[PDB]
């Protein structure tokens, strides 16, 4: 056996790390990207996984599957499946009580249990790991949300097995982010760690208590339908309105245009985490009309002000449920790229009366980082 890897199998993005020579290397994919969209797409000729899949969603919406994590371990009758299905452009069918995403692939109707979709994303993670390492990768730590029940964890293990991984352990994502920061290396009294996990699509606030390297999930809160994508969306609508004033065209119903605007907004959001201005640079957005514009950080925050403020409600709920005062949190760990947003960091630090956030590990890589650490331990190489 070679190096074991850690895999953040995320709702919208996935990430793989390897602990080598005393450090975690986050492994860039075949596109040079350190995270990989949790997307699989099926075309007339191929199965696309990750960036290729995400990049052609607007071209192929009904055969581009994402959010499999929302289905994994669930039954068709589940109210969550029923509700979510209402907003996916791919089909979800009932196979004798279990949901299957149904797509066209090489012109055939094909259906996949959620864990089959997820195994594909895990197969990608395994491949980019082997490409990077130049060695076989069999052993993996795979992460899941702390709220996952037995069915959801077993279904995630099933995904690993399908991908040919020996899944050393299913570990909670908040726990992974804590391990990444070495918060379980600590010796002594219980520490309460709030993981503020604002991903692309989901917002999770978890409070863990860690004592003697042992994790307890105290409470979980959040919004399963709030993420960075919601902020992108407020910019989309804003820029849709701007495009309409400047060009007197409404791009709303053009899915490709909206998608490329969305992508530009997603990059702008990212840019705006380090700079006060970001451009939207879209050649031929709509009817060949270019859209070169730009937005300030201030305007971005303004567009999203209620949603940013709203992230504090689950923090308060998590704290209520954990029976902890905000002052009893020892560590706030930021997970998810949206947590790089200066305004969110300021709202969070403000709520926590100035407390500095654990944010030194790329919030998007923190879970895989921790998973890679744990993998190296579970395989006996740390
Ligand atoms: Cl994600
Ligand atoms: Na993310």
């Amino acid at each position: 056996k070679g190096p074991a890897v850690g895999i953040d199998l995320g709702t919208t993005y996935s990430c793989v790390g390897v602990f080598q020579h005393g450090k975690v290397e986050i492994i860039a994919n075949d596109q040079g990207n350190r995270t990989t969209p949790s997307y699989v797409a099926f075309t007339d000729t191929e199965r696309l996984i990750g960036d290729a899949a995400k990049n052609q969603v607007a071209m192929n919406p009904t055969n581009t599957v994402f959010d499999a994590k929302r289905l994994i371990g669930r039954r068709f009758d589940d109210a969550v499946v029923q509700s979510d299905m209402k907003h996916w452009p791919f089909m979800v069918v009932n196979d004798a009580g279990r949901p299957k995403v149904q797509v066209e692939y090489k012109g055939e109707t094909k259906s996949f249990y959620p864990e089959e979709v997820s195994s594909m994303v895990l197969t990608k993670m395994k491949e980019i790991a082997e490409a990077y390492l130049g060695k076989t990768v069999t052993n993996a730590v795979v992460t899941v949300p702390a709220y996952f029940n037995d069915s959801q964890r077993q279904a995630t293990k099933d995904a690993g097995t399908i991908a040919g991984l020996n899944v050393l352990r299913i570990i909670n994502e908040p726990t992974a982010a804590a391990i990444a920061y070495g918060l379980d290396k600590k010796v002594g009294a219980e520490r309460n760690v709030l993981i503020f996990d604002l991903g692309g699509g989901t917002f999770d606030v978890s409070i863990l208590t860690i004592e003697d390297g042992i994790f307890e999930v105290k409470s979980t809160a959040g919004d399963t339908h709030l993420g960075g994508e919601d902020f992108d969306n407020r910019m989309v609508n804003h820029f849709i309105a701007e495009f309409k004033r400047k060009h007197k065209k409404d791009i709303s119903e053009n899915k490709r245009a909206v998608r490329r605007l969305r992508t530009a907004c997603e990059r702008a959001k990212r840019t705006l985490s380090s700079s006060t201005q970001a451009s939207i640079e879209i050649d031929s957005l709509y009817e060949g009309i270019d859209f070169y514009t730009s937005i300030t950080r201030a305007r971005f925050e303004e567009l999203n002000a209620d949603l940013f403020r709203g992230t504090l409600d689950p923090v308060e709920k998590a704290l209520r449920d954990a029976k902890l005062d905000k002052s009893q949190i020892h560590d706030i760990v930021l997970v998810g790229g949206s947590t790089r947003i200066p305004k969110i960091q300021k709202l969070l630090q403000d709520f926590f009366n100035g407390k500095e956030l654990n944010k030194s590990i790329n919030p998007d890589e923190a879970v895989a980082y921790g998973a890679a650490v744990q993998a190296a331990i579970l395989s006996g190489d740390k």
